DNA sequence: ATGAGCGAGATGGAT
DNA sequence: ATCCATCTCGCTCAT
């Protein structure tokens, strides 16, 4: 299985209220968390709580 | 089959020659249509 | 009035291409200007020169 | 002068106060426009 | 009159 | 720093 694709959202100045919570974030889009990512001001709600 | 109303109500070059004309869109002529200043390139069949 | 604008007309996959840069939504055509410096595709702007 | 239709999908703080409003972009007021929730600061002079 | 569909522009993750 | 796929949202025009 390919390595978990890390994101870099919000690094640059963009709208900080949606960083990693829209379809441009590959993690958010794939229902993953940003564990291990290099995003800044991450607003990803996903926890990978697969239970 | 459609009878369009293009040009009745501006880009005069595209009248019945763009996706919003139901006849152009469907590869049809404007035979029987109510269009004004029709530019449909598909002529009524002789 | 500012220096003439730059457009990006025609980048979408539209088949409505007869009037690319030759209708009111092109800021160049609308202002009686050429597409000098633009990144439009399939440009039909009839203006060869600015102003 | 143009007649814009801004405000008639989201973000109303900036309607007619951003580069996509032909009036704001050209330093014109929205007097006579069809815009709605207009935030254009430019005011039309007195005739 | 009017609103669906259009399409040029803004955005910002990736580079 | 720009680039371009994706999204926004002002504009046109058949209805
Ligand atoms: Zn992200
Ligand atoms: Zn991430
Ligand atoms: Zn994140
Ligand atoms: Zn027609
Ligand atoms: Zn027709
Ligand atoms: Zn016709
Ligand atoms: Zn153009
Ligand atoms: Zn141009
Ligand atoms: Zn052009
Ligand atoms: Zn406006
Ligand atoms: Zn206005
Ligand atoms: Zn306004």
């Amino acid at each position: 299985s390919p390595p978990k694709p890390k994101c870099r959202c919000g690094i640059s100045s963009s709208n900080t209220l949606t960083t990693c919570r829209n379809s441009r974030c590959p993690c958010y889009k794939s229902y993953n968390s940003c564990a291990g990512c290099h995003c800044v001001g991450c607003k990803n709600p996903h926890k990978e709580d697969y239970v």
